[PDB]
């Protein structure tokens, strides 16, 4: 359950829904998130999924699809 941990984390923290989130949905575009809440939603995503997230590819997350890819693939 990659998909639910993943959009019930960003629709949790911002009050958003699951099924409103898009793969191919800015963060800061359209939810106008800043990096409080991208630098806080990676921590998190640190704690839960146990994996390191550097800012050089930090910089490259810009929609949720760049969350999951990510995440995805350096879970293991």
């Amino acid at each position: 359950d990659i998909e639910q941990r993943v959009k019930q984390a960003v629709a949790e923290q911002l009050g958003l829904k699951a099924e409103e989130i898009k793969n191919e949905a800015s963060f800061m575009d359209d939810l106008g998130a800043d990096s409080l809440d991208l630098v806080e939603l990676v921590m998190s995503f640190e704690n839960d999924f146990d994996i390191t997230i550097p800012d050089e590819d930090s910089n490259e997350i810009t929609t949720v699809q760049s969350a999951i890819d990510y995440v995805t693939k350096k879970l293991g």
